[PDB]
């Protein structure tokens, strides 16, 4: 399959923070796909703005 749905991938940070960049919006986010069972949430903070390029 490659990358996302399309537009968007899965990546990882510097400190494995499992994220997620959407190429349209040009920013990241932790909405999961197809990957993430179970798991209760609770509490966030933002994901960090992902700028595509310098």
């Amino acid at each position: 399959s490659g990358p996302l749905p399309d537009g968007w991938e899965q990546a990882m940070t510097q400190d494995g923070e499992i994220y997620y960049i959407n190429h349209k919006n040009k920013t990241t986010s932790w909405l999961d796909p197809r990957l993430d069972p179970r798991g209760g949430g609770g509490n966030r903070q933002p994901p960090p703005p992902y700028p595509l390029t310098a």
